[PDB]
């Protein structure tokens, strides 16, 4: 990630190994986008943990509906109406993991029309503390069958901006 | 300023001595705000040096009346009309200084119905590098006759707050 100071990458190479290094199954493509966020990370994570509600931090979404009686645990699912105009129409998609203590998500996408087959991100979000400053930084990667590795990082690029705008909406003193 | 980091407040030593010391008249209140912003320099100062708008970095402003044919130098005044509700109803104000070089401006009140006689500020942009991060600090000083000073400091920390959020919105990649 190329927005990374060399000290923040240093400080992630741990979390990038950890999560976000795949075994390429035949015929993908993935990458991984890097986000500063000038909030306290629990406050970061308070949000994008939230996957009943992936419109509340993401672009493109018209609706986002889940099962009565939800329980946000791995294994539940959620159904995407994507907004108009996009190379895709609906997704469904299941959560993947769920470390509150490590501060790890990921889904995968398990059906619905759009062309992001066997689509898999993984979410990870990290403190920074120097001196007086506490910040974010944010981690999300993706693999994903077979253009469309410009289609799908614009997206995770835009989607981590609105985090980021969120959160500091919400730290401001 | 306690959101300074050591290292900030290092390099902002040279610019506080230089514009932001006062010869305190009798009967007086000065202090001293800075605001980190995550946004080139040259952004934060093409927002803050228009003296005829400041209703688009600051709050409380109803609206901000310039003669016609105005031009932007010292001397020049701008009639502000404040929401109601506050302290204050109207301000006259007068550009004082405009250093576009040294990204130094500043102000005078110079009639109005207001509680703040002989309010003057001055207002400075800097620029911090650090590998490859780029940002900005604006300090902003004031000094005014004579509760007064704990109004006058909250308004010019959401002041500056407000100006952070603008730069830091248009600077969104
Ligand atoms: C690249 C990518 C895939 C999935 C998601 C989560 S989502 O925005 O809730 N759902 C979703 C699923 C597939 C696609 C496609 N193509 C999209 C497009 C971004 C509209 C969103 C976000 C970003
Ligand atoms: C403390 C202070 C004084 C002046 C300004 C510039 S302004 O907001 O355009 N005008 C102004 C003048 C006097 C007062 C008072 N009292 C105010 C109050 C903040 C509403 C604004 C901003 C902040």
């Amino acid at each position: 990630p190329s927005e990374l100071t060399p000290e923040e990458r240093s400080e992630l190479k741990n979390s990038i190994a950890e999560f976000h290094t795949y075994q390429l199954d035949p015929g993908s493509c993935s990458s991984l986008h890097a986000q500063r966020i000038h909030a306290p990370p629990e406050l970061v994570w308070s949000i994008v943990r939230r996957f009943d509600k992936p419109q509340t931090y993401k672009h493109f979404i018209k609706s986002c509906s889940v099962e009565q009686n939800f329980e946000m645990r791995v294994g539940c699912t959620r159904d995407v109406i994507v907004i108009s105009g996009l190379p895709a129409n609906t997704s469904t998609e299941r959560l993947d993991i769920l470390d509150d203590e490590r501060r790890v998500t990921g889904f995968s996408i398990i059906g619905g029309e759009h062309r992001l087959t066997n689509y898999k991100s993984v979410t990870t979000v990290h403190r920074f503390e120097k001196e007086n400053r506490i910040w974010t930084v944010v981690l999300e990667s993706y693999v994903v069958d077979m253009d469309t590795r410009m289609f799908a990082d614009t997206v995770v690029k835009l989607n981590l901006q609105k985090l980021a705008t969120v959160a500091e909406a919400m730290a401001r003193n």
